[PDB]
């Protein structure tokens, strides 16, 4: 009787995991997530970088990065206004690196930018046409998070 | 050997409660929901009060309640048109009263409302520009239900 | 202490089940799901039909198929753009079906559609007007999935 349970209820945990899989595919679908493409999103809180760091990661994300012009497109039309990119040059002044590890491949900088102005700026926001600004990472921004693809 | 399915069986389910606490946090992010505060969410139809309630209290929240204007505002760009508010005079015409309990205090009434007119209006819906009029609760409004902070 | 812990970690599943069962209703909700309805729901991405049934049976749902002209009218709306449905004569040409089996019902086909033309048109796409166009299979539509009232 006992090994009997013990076997179906594992059996009800493979079916509740896969369901579970299911309900976070549809969710993902209904943003917006595009096939083999990773799923960006905003709850369109602004807040300085520190926040929008850790609440991404508090959801198992990541501060959203683009990779290529088409990833650009997509999280400029997801945030509709100025938001933080996981990108920093916190370590070596003009040396850019994304929060996750790496050289910037791909970049998007508007006109006269980066040029770290003031006191100093070690953030990235994609602003109005999908441009880069460099800005402080105290100052606050839309908060928009990826999930892999 | 018995125990040591147990245990994965324990693990496994702790594993699932964190990954569906992460769908629900996701999900309500996606919704819009800001940092430390309540979040709105509606399907767009329109129904009776009683029906409101009945699909707010079946999802674990409560039809949308304006505590201050910030809120007000939020219900309003949710809602898109005339919608329900958890607050009624039912149980003392007159006084109006939050569906989980209290007199109201926050309001943001039109001018000359509330006026329980004809056989009486013992609802409350958020109208044009967010401000407030009685209105029979038999008539149909749009369901929006809010969730805790 | 063995058949305890069975005993509670069966109650733990089942409390699991209520609470995606609860998950999956407020999903809906957000996605605009209406009561006793069958809902749609797009990620708005254009992809060839055979792409559009794989995505809709992964999230267990089919391709859009309207019975009624009130169903057509919430894909048209929901779509935006023009977007497969689940029907195709690719059986038997001339003859339309759906994808889930069955001749066809209901059908709002724009004036001289379907005519299958040049070198072949098996699948239905609804336009920006609602009404339908057969079209090839291997143009890219917009995604709409369906699943159950
Ligand atoms: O110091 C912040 C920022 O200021 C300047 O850019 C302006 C701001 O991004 C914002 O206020 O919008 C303006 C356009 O409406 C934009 O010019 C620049 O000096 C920039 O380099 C700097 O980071
Ligand atoms: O905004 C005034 C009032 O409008 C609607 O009710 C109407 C008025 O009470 C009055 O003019 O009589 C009409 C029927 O003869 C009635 O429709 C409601 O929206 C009401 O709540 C509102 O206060
Ligand atoms: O609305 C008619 C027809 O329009 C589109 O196809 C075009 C026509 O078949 C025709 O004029 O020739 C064109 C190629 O030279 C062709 O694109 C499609 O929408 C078709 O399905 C529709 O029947
Ligand atoms: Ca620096
Ligand atoms: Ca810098
Ligand atoms: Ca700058
Ligand atoms: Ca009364
Ligand atoms: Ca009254
Ligand atoms: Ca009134
Ligand atoms: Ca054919
Ligand atoms: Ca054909
Ligand atoms: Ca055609
Ligand atoms: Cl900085
Ligand atoms: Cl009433
Ligand atoms: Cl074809």
């Amino acid at each position: 009787a006992i090994e009997v349970k013990l076997a179906n209820m594992e059996a009800e945990i493979n079916t509740l995991k896969s369901k579970l899989e299911l309900t976070n595919k549809l969710h993902a679908f209904s943003m917006g997530k595009k096939s083999g493409k990773k799923f960006f999103v905003t709850n369109h809180e602004r807040m300085p970088f520190s926040k929008v760091k850790a609440l991404c990661s508090e959801l198992r994300g990541t501060v959203a990065i683009p990779r290529n012009a088409e990833e650009n497109k997509a999280i400029q039309e997801v945030a509709k206004t100025s938001a933080f990119l996981g990108i920093t040059d916190e370590v070596t002044e003009g040396q850019f690196m994304y929060v996750t590890g790496g050289r910037l491949t791909y970049s998007n900088w508007k006109k006269d930018e980066p040029n770290d102005v003031g006191s100093g700026e070690d953030c990235v926001t994609i602003v109005d046409n999908g441009l880069w600004n460099d800005i402080s990472c105290q100052a606050s921004h839309t908060a928009v998070c990826e999930f892999p693809a």
